[PDB]
């Protein structure tokens, strides 16, 4: 391609290749994103008190883009507008605003990020 890089859009969402999971995040300004942290840790934790269990909770982050895509790859992928709304663009960013410091508990890692994704639209949905 010509560009440098993937350009997301305002109020729209991002699929993060982070880490050894897919993460969602929102951009909700000019180089600013609302991002999901899940409720599991990567696989094999290191410490002597603790190896194999990875068990956590889900809070939702503020943080920059040039973080959330430093050291990983990505891609614009909001479903369910591709799939049908229309969106109010500036009340999406609201709601990310709104769902900044949100923590989950009960749904595994894939319905979790779904969830999260559904309450940043939450909107037209």
């Amino acid at each position: 391609m010509a560009s440098p890089h993937q350009e997301p859009k305002p109020g729209d969402l991002i699929e993060i290749f982070r880490l050894g999971y897919e993460h969602w995040a929102l951009y909700i300004g000019d180089g600013y994103v609302i991002h999901l942290a899940p409720p599991s840790e990567y696989p094999g934790a290191g410490s002597s008190s603790v190896f194999s269990v990875l068990s956590n909770s889900a809070e939702v982050k503020r943080e920059r883009l040039e973080d959330v895509v430093g050291g990983c790859c990505y891609r614009v992928n909001n479903s369910l507008d591709h799939e049908y709304q229309p969106r109010p663009v500036e009340v999406i960013i609201s709601s990310a605003k709104e769902m900044v410091g949100q923590k989950m508990k009960y749904s595994i890692v894939s319905r979790n990020c779904e969830h999260f994704v559904t309450q940043l639209r939450y909107g037209k949905s």
